[PDB]
């Protein structure tokens, strides 16, 4: 029911994304979920994809209602094409309420499920905006605030086999070391921030801070790296390049097109941290988290021709994409009712005896409002 009930709820493998349980229909049928900061529709496997462990039954559902509407969802990596309904929907390591809320029933995909992985649909937590195939489509957490009397936030904490906690409701303070520090949600269809600088290793990277947001930047719980603008990324891997001079790696590595491996010896202290400065509650204040090694160099447990780590920036033309890289070095509170994001030192973050992931303020930003493309 509570907070305590809740730790704990989210399992996955290394890059294949955090789940949660949820039960749909009448009776229940459980599934596992995709938690997705990145996205905004509640679409599940509705059909025996030989890949699927499980999958929506809507005619056991008494409860099941045809919205006699299809949707047809392409993005870049894959796509999903379904029948929108709605159904009643449970948490059970979650509050302890059911909701009527718009379900997608998948019915064609392609590279939208991952072959050899536990989960069967996704769970799109961020707004109506960004809904397939309209903002007339509630989103699922939208359902559950107005139905019930749970509060307008969620909190995720994503360890990594891998394991955290989503928080439905509310915050949980053991989950976390130090403060929370928010960061304005710029507007309300993905999880829009503002990065107000960067540096690696303490060292400024000295850009227009607009690019860090060109043409946007987000918190997205559905991806792995953290991707950064083409400029952004050139600038940062020519001064991760720079600190990590010990030793040189091929320009495939730096690309995500090689791995690089290390006998059972991982020299950690090599490689530099990575700071995002971001807008914070107050005019002219900022703050900065800080990340190491051990989250944007990832281990591929996975290679049968060979301890090999895939770098885990990468560029992108979408903007910044804060995944999984960032958010496993911290709790981060999703504040809906006051349009904020909270980060702070997660208490399951991965470091060593040397360093530490950080959540760091107050700072002085001048023009950070300048830093946000229109
Ligand atoms: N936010 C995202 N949402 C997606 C989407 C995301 C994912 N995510 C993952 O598989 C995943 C997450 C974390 C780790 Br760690 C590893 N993998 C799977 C299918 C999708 F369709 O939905 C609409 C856009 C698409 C790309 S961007």
């Amino acid at each position: 029911g509570s907070f305590v009930e809740m730790v704990d709820n989210l399992r996955g493998k290394s890059g294949q994304g955090y789940y949660v349980e949820m039960t749909v229909g009448s009776p229940p049928q459980t599934l596992n979920i995709l938690v997705d900061t990145g996205s905004s529709n509640f679409a599940v496997g509705a059909a025996p994809h030989p890949f699927l462990h499980r999958y929506y039954q809507r005619q056991l559902s008494s409860t099941y209602r045809d919205l006699r509407k299809g949707v047809y969802v392409p993005y870049t990596q894959g796509k999903w094409e379904g029948e929108l309904g709605t159904d009643l929907v449970s948490i059970p390591h979650g509050p302890n309420v059911t909701v009527r809320a718009n379900i997608a029933a998948i019915t064609e995909s392609d590279k939208f499920f991952i072959n050899g992985s536990n989960w069967e649909g996704i769970l799109g937590l961020a707004y109506a905006e960004i809904a397939r195939p309209d903002d007339s489509l509630e989103p699922f957490f939208d359902s559950l605030v107005k139905q019930t009397h749970v509060p307008n936030l969620f909190s995720l904490q994503l360890c990594g086999s891998v394991g955290g906690s989503m928080i439905i409701g509310g915050i949980d303070h053991s989950l976390y070391t130090g403060s929370l520090w928010y960061t304005p949600i710029r507007r309300e269809w993905y999880y829009e921030v503002i990065i107000v600088r960067v540096e690696i290793n303490g060292q400024d990277l000295k850009m227009d801070c607009k690019e860090y947001n060109y043409d946007k930047s987000i918190v997205d719980s559905g991806t792995t790296n953290l991707r950064l603008p083409k400029k952004v990324f050139e600038a940062a891997v020519k001064s991760i390049k720079a600190a990590s001079s010990t030793e040189k790696f091929p320009d495939g590595f730096w690309l995500g097109e090689q791995l690089v491996c290390w006998q059972a010896t991982t020299p950690w202290n090599i490689f530099p941290v990575i700071s995002l400065y971001l807008m914070g509650e107050v005019t002219n204040q900022s703050f900065r988290i800080t990340i190491l090694p051990q989250q944007y160099l990832r281990p591929v447990e996975d290679v049968a021709t060979s301890d090999c780590y895939k770098f885990a920036i990468s560029q992108s033309s979408t903007g910044t994409v804060m995944g999984a890289v960032i958010m496993e070095g911290f709790y981060v509170v999703f504040d809906r009712a006051r349009k904020r994001i909270g980060f702070a030192v997660s208490a399951c973050h991965v470091h060593d005896e040397f360093r530490t992931a950080a959540v760091e303020g107050p700072f002085v930003t001048l023009d950070m409002e300048d830093c946000g493309y229109n």
